[PDB]
């Protein structure tokens, strides 16, 4: 997270890190034993960290839990990162908690002007590579999808919103990806690209949680 500031332990429960030996993405926890995050997270032999804030140090609140099953969704598109939604179920049910929550799914979309919090362990500089320990935050609103269309002309499509500052200096960037994008206590969005980070005038781009709702359900009932 460029411009953003540090969360506070476990302020942000639903937060998720997935980790292969170092942390690669964020995620949501949306029930007990599943988790949304970013389909280009995908990766085999994925750990699940919750209730984590110093993701290099163990201070207690944390539950690591394997992945059993990491469900990319079938129309992914790797070249344009339209349905960059993945579902990963947990080998056992986490132990829900002050520190460890579940986020809810949105039963409408958000509009423009809507403030969310995004979040996440990624990237902290738009020119360069800084990790933090802690969990890092940042409020951002939803932008229009006009400006959004005029951001990145025929990149954006119906499954995608841009939330940030056209100004630059404050946006999500790697690392961050998968992580969680919550406006009015609901999921709207998944931290999925953008050009750079906090660039001017290219704002990042979540995938659209609200178009998938029905698919998420229906997966998680069939999984
Ligand atoms: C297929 O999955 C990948 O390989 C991932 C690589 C990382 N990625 C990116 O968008 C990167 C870094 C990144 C990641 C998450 C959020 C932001 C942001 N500015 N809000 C930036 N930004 S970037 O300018 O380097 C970029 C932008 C768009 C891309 C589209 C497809 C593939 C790689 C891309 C890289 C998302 C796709
Ligand atoms: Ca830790």
């Amino acid at each position: 997270i460029v411009g953003g500031y540090t969360c506070g332990a476990n302020t942000v429960p639903y937060q998720v890190s997935l980790n292969s030996g170092y942390h690669f993405c964020g995620g949501s926890l949306i029930n007990s034993q599943w988790v949304v995050s970013a389909a280009h997270c995908y990766k085999s032999g994925i750990q699940v960290r919750l209730g984590e804030d110093n993701i290099n140090v163990v201070e207690g609140n944390e539950q690591f839990i394997s992945a059993s099953k990491s469900i990319v969704h079938p129309s992914y598109n790797s070249n344009t990162l339209n349905n960059d939604i993945m579902l990963i179920k947990l080998k056992s049910a986490a132990s829900l908690n002050s520190r460890v929550a579940s986020i809810s799914l949105p039963t409408s979309c958000a509009s423009a002007g809507t403030q969310c919090l995004i979040s996440g362990w990624g990237n902290t500089k738009s020119s360069g590579t800084s990790y933090p320990d802690v969990l890092k935050c940042l409020k951002a609103p939803i932008l229009s999808d006009s400006s959004c269309k005029s951001a990145y002309p025929g990149q954006i499509t119906s499954n995608m919103f841009c939330a940030g500052y056209l100004e630059g200096g404050k946006d999500s960037c790697q690392g961050d990806s998968g992580g969680p994008v919550v406006c009015s206590g609901k999921l709207q969005g998944i931290v999925s690209w953008g050009s750079g980070c906090a660039q001017k005038n290219k704002p990042g781009v979540y995938t659209k949680v609200c178009n998938y709702v029905s698919w998420i359900k229906q997966t998680i009932a069939s999984n």
